[PDB]
């Protein structure tokens, strides 16, 4: 509690200078270190931990708005092309083209036995949609089966990502702001830690 307030202030003092940037995004990702060979941190949770997180959120947030989308992402020259998906899971039309620029990244200290937490602030700038002419297979692709639960200023994202045949499970929390420059405050960052720590320690 007392230390949670300190890290919330440390996060805010580092992110404060960036809130004037348009298209800024803030996220807290569950994950773990040294779970695949060539990577340091991997933003994934186990299959059964994903499921236990799901029912927790389904029960404690059953009153909240819930969306559900299947999309097909293509990484190409640093840009991410998002495609809509048909009944078979296959790409149709390109809906958005965005470029992600990491601004600030912080590792959150976590209780022993809980999932690691990664706090990231970045810009996701939309781009010229004519670049969809490259098609949905010009680069590495990820099929994303996302369940989003929006609760106030927080959006929980639970995603099954099929990539090169293997299916991974991802859990993250995003900020839902009308104006992040005015609404992302210390007390918001303190709550983000509270809610992320709850998911990370569900065992
Ligand atoms: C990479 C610089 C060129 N470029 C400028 N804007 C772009 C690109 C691009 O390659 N791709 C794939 C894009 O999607 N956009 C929006």
């Amino acid at each position: 509690d007392a230390e949670q307030r300190a890290v919330a202030k440390a996060l805010f003092d580092a992110v404060n200078k960036h809130l004037s940037n348009p298209f800024i995004e803030v996220e807290m990702r569950l994950g773990q270190f040294k779970v695949e060979e060539d990577a340091n941190f991997t933003a994934c949770v186990s299959t059964e931990d994903y499921e236990r997180i799901k029912t927790y959120l389904m029960t404690e947030m059953e009153n909240s708005s819930m969306t559900r989308s299947v999309t097909h992402d293509v990484s190409l020259r640093g840009w991410r092309h998002t495609y809509a998906t048909d009944e078979n899971g296959n790409p149709t039309r390109c809906v958005s083209i965005v470029r992600k620029k990491r601004l600030f990244v912080k590792n959150i200290v976590v209780p022993l036995g809980a999932y690691n937490l990664r706090f990231a602030v970045s810009t996701e700038t939309p781009g010229d949609l004519r670049f969809s002419g490259a098609g949905p297979r010009a680069g590495h692709t990820r099929l994303k089966d996302r369940l989003s639960i929006t609760d106030g200023m927080f959006r929980y994202d639970m995603t099954q990502v099929t990539e090169k045949g293997v299916l991974m499970h991802e859990v993250e929390i995003e900020g839902v702001f009308s104006s992040h420059e005015k609404q992302l405050t210390e007390s918001w960052l303190e709550e983000l830690l509270r809610r992320a720590m709850r998911l990370a320690t569900l065992r």
